[PDB]
């Protein structure tokens, strides 16, 4: 009917009606909950390849209706002409093209609708770069460099998305093969161990297998692997002066900087799909700024990532014989103190998990007040350390799928037919 | 489908869940909205019949006697009781099987690797609050075992018409009192302020100290609850000191050794056991993260951080995180030093992954609530964080029930 959420620390109760506008299956049923499944559902709004008219047009009407409602038209002359324009365009090309305003609206609302994102208080402050005129990998690389430069802004980071041509028949996709624009290589060592970042071992190897000569260090910025109009991907080296990096040091442990650690300042996800009114932008790299835990809890401490916990623990002279000394927990805190201290000292935008979660609670209040709800995925909103001492831990959330949205998509190398 | 797969993204291990086909009651989610983080989303004859059948069939299957002569006669014997008396009585074997499987089925419990080692105390002959007290004392003494804790449950008479319920009004058997002061401050445990007032109103004379063990408030056969003081020599306690910080013991903190939850309802075969206190042993973060460090609890976070000379001006110093770790170190060190059973969140989550994999092997699945299985601190460095889990409701089960003072008709 109409669902309430309660915060068990403040007793604030919020009432959700926005979920009634949700279209896609979450994967749950009355009998099974899938809220901890990474990809619970395959319910897409359109089928395989180029859809028929009765498949694409109703999705397009819905988005156009939604956009003209958002600006307090709907039924206006411009709205009705737009519907005719979309209809003729689908009739004559089997697709349609978004206006600049519709594109900007759709990208912001994809971010506004991203139930897993704790950063959404910023959703309407997003710089949209229209790259729909792009035709080649070289052009994609040019757009990405300008994105990286604008978004980095000498450390005063600015949220941005660059949107490449939409999918047509599915054999002409634009893709950024990288998962993020900036990532460190991972090297599969002969003695079975791993040098660099273990997440990227496979992609690192694709790059090598494509002709990349690895410098074979521990912080090798990977090349860009860009695919335009379904052609074979091409390698490009981001100019180093565009890749802002922060040396990790600790405000008290002077031996910390001697660990020779750094991280990059710009998180820019580049393997997701942006879906607006039935159109699918398979290359839409988007960026904001880091929550400190994303580098220092996940990027340094996952067992299949950097795993430098022990060395920080060893350097801290901790009992590592048994878990009940909580040596992992102690080192994990110090690493996250160090990451934040370094980014703040170099005036690179960063947010701690206490501040980001507090902002999200505020965003939730705003969304329920003016929009009747806010989709939120508790499993992803709660930070990976110190969860119960942040306000989101005690906040009930409702998760549901609204459109426009960002969607997962398969890595292109499982799909690509080379030439 | 016929199968559902769950993946561990750290180890790549993939398990196949067929057990969820046997879940019969709701999760609260719908096909279009997930309620995985909502905390909480008498039977007629014709209602009781199929629920009893399902449970007896399940029990006779478990003992490899399905379809047997004893199975068919038990079935017939149950239907006659339902027909004649509108209820039925579990055999002792079924009671034990039911209690153990309600724990096995508890999707929010990370401790379930131990489920088959549960001491079941049958208290269905109890008739008065005094009798309940006697049963609960023996439970406490048995489970505590001088620090070598043993899990146990004590099952009081089932619900009949809803007007004669047995209830433990306490939420746990052993909790400390909370007193709100005229100046707005709180003495003791702020989580128990409401129940503390209920006890004082029933005549309890509070010591008005910081660690007053609350009295038992016991309701038998639907009568007004009655107060009892647990004998102090039965309440094992642990003074909290720190292995490095000399000053920690000067906070004067202690905790009780035995977690014993007493406000939930045990449901077996449609029968409802409204009074069923059960106990295990602590995971350290249940005391150290939640029992001292929720802003609605003791709030020695600020005290520990002060004594640590931490920069408490900005959050980005992570003073709260730093002080939370040390309190949890102290909790574990103290219990281990006093030889009182406790488990840290790393050991517990690792054991639970082993348990889950074993349940998938022999049982076809294991329902699990990631929101609750993942510990309240250092989540991603524990192995359950990367473990996909399926949540569904099997019966027998433990269920929430409203506080008895909300619905009780005072005599
Ligand atoms: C501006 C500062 C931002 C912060 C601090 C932030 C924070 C986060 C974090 C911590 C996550 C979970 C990541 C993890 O732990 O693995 C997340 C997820 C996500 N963010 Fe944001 N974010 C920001 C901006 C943005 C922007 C600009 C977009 C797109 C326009 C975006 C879209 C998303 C999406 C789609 C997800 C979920 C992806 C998935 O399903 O896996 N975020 N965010
Ligand atoms: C013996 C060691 C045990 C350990 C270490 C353990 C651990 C835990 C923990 C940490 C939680 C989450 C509590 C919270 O974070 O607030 C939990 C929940 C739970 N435990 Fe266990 N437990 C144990 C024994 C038992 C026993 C013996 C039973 C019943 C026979 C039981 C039934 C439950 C139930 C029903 C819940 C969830 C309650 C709810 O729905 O809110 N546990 N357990
Ligand atoms: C825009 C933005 C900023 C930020 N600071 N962080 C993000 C993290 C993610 C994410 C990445 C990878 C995965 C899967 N490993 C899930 C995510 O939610 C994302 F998409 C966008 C982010
Ligand atoms: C038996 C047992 C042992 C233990 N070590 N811990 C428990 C914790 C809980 C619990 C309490 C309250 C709530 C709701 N706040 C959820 C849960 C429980 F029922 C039983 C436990
Ligand atoms: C809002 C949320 O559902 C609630 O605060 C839950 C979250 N997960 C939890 N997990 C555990 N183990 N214990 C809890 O008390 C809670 N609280
Ligand atoms: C199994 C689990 O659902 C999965 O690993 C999720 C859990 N929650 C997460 N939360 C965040 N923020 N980031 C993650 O990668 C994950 N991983
Ligand atoms: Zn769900």
């Amino acid at each position: 009917r109409f669902l309430k959420v309660k915060n068990w620390e403040t007793e604030v109760v919020l009432t959700d009606t926005l979920h009634l506008k949700s279209t896609l299956e979450t994967g749950c049923t009355e009998y099974i909950c899938m809220g901890s499944i990474m990809h619970p559902s395959q319910h897409a709004r359109r089928p395989e390849d180029v859809a028929t008219k009765d498949q694409l047009f109703p999705l397009a009407k819905e988005f156009i209706d939604q956009y003209y409602s958002s600006i307090k038209r709907f039924g206006s002359k411009a709205h009705m002409e737009r519907l005719e324009e979309v209809n003729k365009e689908i009739d004559t090309t089997s697709t349609y093209q978004l206006k600049d305003t519709e594109l900007i609206y759709g990208a912001k609302h994809a971010w506004r609708n991203a139930s897993r994102c704790v950063g959404r208080i910023q959703w309407s402050k997003l710089q949209v770069f229209d790259a729909r005129d792009c035709t080649t990998a070289h052009g994609m690389f040019n757009y990405i460099c300008n994105h990286v430069k604008y978004a980095t802004n000498k450390g005063n980071l600015r949220s941005a998305i660059t949107i490449f041509p939409q999918r047509t028949d599915g054999k002409h996709d634009f893709r950024v093969w990288n998962s993020q624009l900036i990532r460190y290589a991972g090297y599969k060592q002969p003695d079975g161990s791993t040098l660099g970042d273990p997440a990227n071992v496979q992609f690192t190897e694709i790059c090598i297998q494509q002709g990349w000569k690895p410098p074979r260090g521990r912080f090798d910025v990977l090349p860009l692997l860009l695919q335009a109009n379904g052609n074979d991907p091409e390698l490009f080296q981001i100019p180093p002066e565009l890749v802002l990096e922060v040396p990790i040091r600790h405000p008290k442990f002077e031996w910390f900087k001697d660990l020779g650690l750094k991280w990059y300042g710009l998180p820019a996800v580049s393997n997701m799909l942006l879906e607006i009114g039935g159109l699918e932008f398979s290359a839409c790299p988007f960026s904001g700024w880091y929550m400190g835990t994303e580098i220092g809890v996940r990027d340094y401490c996952d067992n299949s990532r950097y795993n430098i916990l022990e060395e920080v623990a060893k350097k801290m002279n901790l009992d590592m014989r048994k878990t009940s000394s909580l040596w992992k927990d102690q080192a994990l805190v110090e690493i996250n103190i160090a990451v934040l201290y370094s980014f703040q000292s170099d005036k690179v935008t960063i947010v701690d998990h206490h501040s980001a979660t507090e902002s999200f609670i505020k965003h939730m209040e705003n969304e329920y007040r003016c929009r009747g709800g806010c989709p939120a995925d508790w499993v992803w909103i709660v930070p990976p350390m110190s969860g119960s001492i942040t306000p989101v831990f005690h906040q009930e959330m409702l998760n549901y799928r609204l459109t426009p949205s960002f969607e997962y998509q398969p890595d292109p190398w499982n799909t690509h037919v080379w030439k």
